[PDB]
């Protein structure tokens, strides 16, 4: 079971995707994360990536998806499903997970608006100083949720399998939707 999880920075997919293990014992793998701690392995390509992440913009498809796919199969004999948060970005990363990988059964779209969105993220930058949280970083960002990955939510309702969510509600109300949809399986 592949559940994709989409939604633009500091929408909620994290802590949605927290609750979900919590409770229905699936596997998180945040790209987000993943990169992250390629970073901080202190390697060449860490440096090209922190590069761009600070910039906001996407890393290539290459390096992202070999490390998804890299922790599922880390994770692959433990694991009744996998959540995969922040991936697919655009329409071709949904496309090349499909060749490599295999089909997502359900994409949660975690549907914020961009105020909100801004908010949270300068907040959570003021709090835990993530570099990427400041707001020039934000702002780019959130232009290219729109642009990018907004695509992703149409492929993907052609194919029939997106439920939404309202990230506006508060944690434990978005939940009770996401459960919902998961119950439903
Ligand atoms: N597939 C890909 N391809 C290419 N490049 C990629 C890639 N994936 C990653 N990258 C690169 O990596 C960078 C970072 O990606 P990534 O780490 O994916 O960051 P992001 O998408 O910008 O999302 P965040 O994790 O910032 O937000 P989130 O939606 O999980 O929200 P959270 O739950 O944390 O919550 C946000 C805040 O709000 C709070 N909050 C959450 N829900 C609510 C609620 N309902 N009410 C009130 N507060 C809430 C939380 O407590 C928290 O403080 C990208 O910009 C890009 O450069």
């Amino acid at each position: 079971k592949i559940i994709f999880v989409v939604g633009g920075p500091g929408s909620g997919k994290g802590t949605q995707c927290e609750k979900v293990v919590a409770k229905y014992g699936y596997t998180h793998l945040s790209s987000g994360d993943l990169l992250r701690a390629e970073v901080s392995s202190g390697s060449e390509r860490g440096k090209q990536l922190q590069a761009i992440m600070q910039k906001g913009e996407l890393v290539p498809l290459d390096t992202v998806l070999d490390m998804i796919k890299d922790a599922m199969i880390a994770k692959a004999d433990v694991s009744k499903g996998y959540l995969i948060d922040g991936y697919p970005r655009e329409v071709k990363q949904g496309e090349e997970f499909e060749k490599k990988i295999g089909k997502p059964c359900l994409l949660l779209y975690v549907d914020a608006k961009g105020e909100t969105m801004v908010k949270r993220l300068m907040k959570r930058g003021e709090t835990s100083g993530r570099a990427d949280d400041n707001e020039e970083t934000i702002k780019k960002r959130l232009d290219l949720y729109y642009k990018a990955t907004e695509p992703v939510i149409a492929f993907y309702e052609g194919r029939g399998i997106v439920r939404k969510v309202d990230s506006e509600l508060p944690v434990d109300e978005v939940f009770k939707q996401v459960s919902t949809a998961i119950d439903a399986l």
